[PDB]
């Protein structure tokens, strides 16, 4: 129902992130209730009146209304959104006092609202925020996801997909780790159809070389590219919170590259990174340990570092 | 062809009611090829890269890139969302001079690309814009769209779909004449499914009726409310644009309330204005000529009136 | 849930129309579990497979099974195309006795099947069987649904759209009473946009009355000409089908015309018959009473009466 | 155009498989213009007007008609889908010189038209009369495709998707070689995400290992298990055709497994067989020479070996 009975989705924080992720889902046709919460009501109140204008093109009818925390008691994923955005220069870390903050009153509303589905955080620092989003609410790590490495992936396959001119959509890799500056290209596990990457380019020597190199860097540096270019980012975002909400709602088991807590799993443990986790109706059914090179190993496992002691010293 | 060889929507004015529109025919999937072109080049690369990144996830592939006016050689549409914003407080038709201006360059590039395809015109004033870039572009006016009144009517489907608590889609009533404050509801013609609204209000005068007034009054203000709460209209007019082009890419004789223009038709001559009009492949096919009441006669040929001027006035 | 918490439809026969039908849902990812129950285990077997076998390329995940009555218990929809169909030279109500016997296993198998969500019957003659089926289920008739005529209806807009060349989707007319040869054109509430049919044709010469004429003759007969040339219809009602699925399964509020349950609505009282109605997700919201004209209201009041007796004649 | 200006598909055998076919697309929202050609029109006078009658509730605008040849002129795709269909018993390749001797006229038919778009072969022997279209068209290889190992891929990550109990679009693995008995899984390069299959079990010897190759059996025979509960295919297939459709008309630089002319690649020349493949607007843009284990390597070599001989005997 869009009248209280559908697949109900929140979102707290209606900002670029929050609004565009919001109009992909109404294009797309995902959820049947939409719920749009901010501190800035008016914002909630005409982005609303703009979505229901358009409505009657989108290809599915669809519930949007701007709500309260009591919309929370009934929805099935609490998606969040608000927050503050790194300016240029500023990296993902330097938020993490803003935000943490932020969380604690947000997850404490839609708790005490009855709420119990599972939250999807955007926010930034996404794995540090996660943490705290799964803290802060006291449920189960299994129904506390973060985008992770979802955009990060996705640029990936998008910059590969367009270097061998294929869709990105046969090019297979990620990006694991920290979504930020410690994350890594998996090369030691990255296809292009089912033939290894590592090896196309193994006949054109240190060019495919630097060429795949430079990918990487591009793709580790995107959001500073484009908020440089534009401000912000928010269309990839979307797409990708846009993406892993149907896994979530059609009860899919799709692995998805996104921040799911450890425990041991990759030799690490009480820490939310991007890693590959089977995605379902419950949240995360299992994290996928992929066989990693020492390279690998080594980065993954410095990037787990530099998380840990973040989270170390900004407990509340 | 996603690479010179299928629909190709070109971009003019990629700032919100330009990539929003985008991004809805990402969503749900409408062009093969979409080219970005913005005075403000970084804008409109920052937005190219972030929508890119999103794409593994899009419904369809497609083809979205920077370009310049040479890329309208090839395109089957042209859709014009540059130029100056209606600011707040109460500024719409006060964009003339300086978006006539503004056309006055774009349209001589791009007919200069040695484009022959369509032009689908969004900025505003919608009509009189729509008129200019048919008279600089001197295509037929059969090719020039305008998006007039297309926003007002998914508005009024909206409202009544809500008072009448049905699918907006089965809510059959228009907004025509200016896209602005002379547009007139046809309430004459308006329907819930094959049933007379004046006859379903019937029952339960200056109660129902006062409310239909109502509903309008909200129509007609809608832009003027968002701008004052999030400070610029765009999910509604991008859902609108995103309507007409796949009209015309997929030779749908739709019925659409469109700028187009006027010869004797609706006792009109010269004049760019909202009107029912079946669209296709190949532009206007027609321009449906409802009837009116007396009333709706004359509120009609008194916004006509209105246009008229602005044009007398600032055209040569 | 592909996994017992998604959407689940329940389908009884799939044969031609049930088996189509089943291939609507999966082409436009519509329903997340999908269960096969014919009397003919092989087929139902054989079917499953091949539908399986494509969803890799299935626009959304969807998971199919040959089931079996205790599947009924968590079904949201039992879709009914099961039984003995029309053979050339047969008429819908040849087919009663044979028919109503099967739906009192069917319907008995699944009320004990623990069976607590809507029914949608396809089974001809499509309203002595939605009558039968309500009765020997004992459920409020607002939560047995019969396809009626809304198949009927598809052909009148797809032929008018083709007379005067605008989309399906943009005529305005119904197909009401019996699905079958007593079925009748609602002339009077007409309309191609919001233009009156009987004004557009009021201008003409060749009659463009015994053209409108023409139309429905072709409607009414439809079934017949197409039998008589593939041996049986399937594909329209499997689209009929599919969509009301849709204002079903999406709380939609779309006004469709289904064999619905008449108590003292259009003069008549304790018959299923074609009337436009409102569509959600609990059923049946209401009935509509559009005006009918004096020979409207009487061919709809003897097309009423023709159903009464056969209900008369040959309860179970 | 759905009127004579865009994606024209042309289907030369409205039988079960070139029937559902046309139904995948319609739902889907793929083409523009669908022409139906059977040896049998009232089969396809028909299936048109099932079809047509359905369309008001088709996703899309789509343009559906029984034609001729002529209708090849402008066609953009060409699918073969007339002639006999193996019976229970007999084998994919009994069928040869039946269909050859069809193909001869068809093709022959459709050249005349003045067509020269490309050709997308289904009949079986699939590899064997894709060849036949290639040497009897006279066009360039890269332009005549055969289905050939599309379902059999459908069917592998399906059955594996449900053994590793993720999403099947999320299993990578192929089958190549010849549509039928000496068809071969590439085990040696096959995943379930970014993971390699034979190092899942590697952890449950010689039980993964079992499981493993019953999978195999069953996607081998699984045309045998269906011929024989449900007497012919075509869900899959419909499913398999729909995908390269789009891959095609979207341009898309997908890679699939189809059958292609060997020109060199995996060390065997002149013949048409199963191999991954780049498509797009133009057709077969490259052959993907993926790498193989010796096992891999042998039974390709020998069932292109098969293929090789009844083509030699095979001329016409
Ligand atoms: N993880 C990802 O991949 C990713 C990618 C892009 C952007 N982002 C994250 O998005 C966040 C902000 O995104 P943005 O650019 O859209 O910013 P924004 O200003 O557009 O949105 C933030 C919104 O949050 C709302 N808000 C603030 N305090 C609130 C409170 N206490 N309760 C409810 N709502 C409140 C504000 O009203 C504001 O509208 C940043 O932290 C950024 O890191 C994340
Ligand atoms: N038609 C409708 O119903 C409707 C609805 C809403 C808003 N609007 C109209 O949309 C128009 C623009 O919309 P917006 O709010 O997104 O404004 P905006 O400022 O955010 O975007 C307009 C863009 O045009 C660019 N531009 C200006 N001159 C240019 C040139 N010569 N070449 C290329 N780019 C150029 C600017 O850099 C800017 O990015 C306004 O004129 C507004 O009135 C129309
Ligand atoms: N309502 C409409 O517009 C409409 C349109 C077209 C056709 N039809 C109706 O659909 C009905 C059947 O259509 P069809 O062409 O698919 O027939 P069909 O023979 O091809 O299919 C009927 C199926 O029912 C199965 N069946 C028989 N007894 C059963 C039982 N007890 N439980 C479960 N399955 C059982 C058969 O084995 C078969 O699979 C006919 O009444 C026909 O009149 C209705
Ligand atoms: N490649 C695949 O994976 C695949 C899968 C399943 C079935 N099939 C192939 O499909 C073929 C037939 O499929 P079906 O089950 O739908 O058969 P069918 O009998 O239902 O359809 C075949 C159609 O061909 C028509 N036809 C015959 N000669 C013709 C001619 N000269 N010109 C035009 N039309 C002509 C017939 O009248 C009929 O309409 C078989 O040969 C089978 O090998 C292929
Ligand atoms: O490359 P293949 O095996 O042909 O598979 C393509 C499928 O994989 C996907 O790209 C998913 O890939 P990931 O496993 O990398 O998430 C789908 O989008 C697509 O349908
Ligand atoms: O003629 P209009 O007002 O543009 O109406 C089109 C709308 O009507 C519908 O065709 C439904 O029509 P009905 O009201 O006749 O059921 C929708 O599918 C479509 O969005």
């Amino acid at each position: 129902m869009k009248n209280n009975g559908g697949a109900r989705v929140v979102v707290i924080g209606a900002g670029f992130v929050g609004a565009s992720y919001v109009f992909a889902l109404m294009n797309q046709g995902i959820a049947d209730e939409i719920v749009l919460i901010d501190a800035n009501e008016s914002k909630a109140i005409g982005d609303a009146m703009d979505f229901n204008h358009g409505k009657v093109f989108a290809p599915k009818p669809v519930d949007i209304w701007h709500g309260d925390y009591d919309d929370c008691r009934d929805a099935d994923l609490v998606v969040i959104c608000a927050g503050a955005n790194q300016k240029p220069g500023e990296t993902r870390l330097d938020l993490v006092d803003k935000n943490i903050a932020i969380f604690r009153s947000i997850v404490e509303s839609v708790m005490a609202s009855g709420f119990q589905g599972l939250f999807l955080v955007a926010t930034n620092p996404v794995d540090i925020l996660t943490y705290a989003t799964w803290k802060f609410s006291g449920l189960p790590h299994e129904r506390v996801i973060g985008s992770g490495t979802i955009l990060d992936t996705a640029r990936f396959r998008f910059l590969l997909g367009e270097y061998f001119s294929v869709a990105p959509q046969n090019v297979h890799a990620y990006i694991i780790g920290e979504h930020g500056d410690t994350e890594l290209p998996v090369w030691s596990q990255a296809y292009i159809g089912v033939m290894p990457i590592r090896k196309l380019v193994e006949s054109k020597g240190e060019e495919a070389q630097k060429d795949l190199e430079r990918i990487f860097v591009n793709v580790r540096d995107a959001a500073y590219q484009i908020i440089e270019k534009k401000g912000a980012t928010y269309y990839g975002i979307a797409m990708g919170l846009a993406r892993v909400t149907r896994a979530i709602l059609h009860n899919e088991n799709a692995i998805l590259t996104v921040s799911a807590y450890l425990d041991g799993l990759y030799g690490e443990r009480d820490v939310y990174i991007g890693v590959p986790a089977v995605i379902n109706r419950n949240g995360i059914r299992e994290v996928i340990e992929i066989e990693l090179n020492d390279d690998e190993k080594n980065r993954f496992h410095h990037s787990a570092a530099t998380l840990k002691s973040v989270l170390a010293r900004a407990f509340t």
